[PDB]
RNA sequence: AAUGGGUAAUUAUAGCGAGCUAGAAAGCCAAAG
């Protein structure tokens, strides 16, 4: 539905996506990753340079965090004697890792030749033109080895 | 002095030993629906 739709349509729920806005609607702030620089089949020949050095390839990249539930469930017991097993380290954890890859992905994503095509929990699935996509993947970790340390 | 004979050495030497251009394209399919 459009902006101005939600007066003509009835609805009982409205869901907003990749939004802080306040606006009139009250909705609920869903957060779904999603870019597109083109289309998916122009990707291809997007791969020239400005000279026309490059090959007329596309790539897809599909990321996984991994031990991810078992960063999630036990993760933090290592440190002291267990005296940060606690739910607020891990509901702490449950949006740092919603934060990054469902908003921060387009960050990521802001110029790059490239369609997320998913992004969520764990999982990436990007297709894009293939140096922006190996540019992504390099640029994404080495943001998320920033976020957490090294750690996962 | 005549006369009988040739004898030894070298058997190639110094280099280059490949260079550059092309390294899969276009259809089917998928897209556009
Ligand atoms: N957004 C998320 N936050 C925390 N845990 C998650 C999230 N999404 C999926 N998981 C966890 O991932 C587990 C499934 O394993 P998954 O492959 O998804 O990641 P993993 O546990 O790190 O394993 P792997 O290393 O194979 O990726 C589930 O038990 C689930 O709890
Ligand atoms: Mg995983
Ligand atoms: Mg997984």
């Amino acid at each position: 539905v459009a902006f101005e739709k939600l007066s003509q349509e009835a609805f009982s729920r409205v869901y907003v996506k990749n939004d802080y806005k306040a606006g009139t609607v009250k909705a609920t702030h869903v957060f779904v990753g999603d870019y597109q620089c083109d289309e998916i089949y122009n990707y291809a020949a997007l791969s020239k340079n400005e000279n026309g050095l490059g090959i007329k390839r596309l790539a897809v990249v599909r990321l996984d965090v991994d031990d991810l539930g078992a960063a999630f469930m036990a993760g933090f017991s290592q440190q002291g004697n267990g005296q940060y097993s606690t739910l607020s380290r891990s509901a702490t954890f449950s949006r740092s890792m919603s934060l990054f890859f469902k908003v921060y992905i387009n960050q990521f994503a802001s110029d790059k030749k490239l369609s997320i095509i998913y992004a969520g929990g764990d999982d990436v699935f990007a297709i894009g033109s293939w140096q922006d996509i190996i540019a992504f993947t390099v640029e994404l970790r080495e943001n998320f080895i920033k976020w957490t340390n090294g750690k996962l």
